[PDB]
């Protein structure tokens, strides 16, 4: 037993892109969409 006596509940899922962690998966992949970053053309003429 490694401290984990009890805690089966609340999945604190971790953000593989930055580190974070969030109450809920909802709320988590709807933020590991941010690190997509879909910044617009510059040099190029996009
Ligand atoms: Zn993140």
């Amino acid at each position: 037993g490694s401290s984990g006596s009890s805690g089966t509940g609340e999945k604190r899922y971790k953000c593989n892109e930055c580190g974070k962690v969030f109450s809920r998966n909802s709320q988590l992949s709807q933020h590991q969409k941010i690190h997509t970053g879909e910044k617009p053309s510059g040099p190029s003429s996009g």
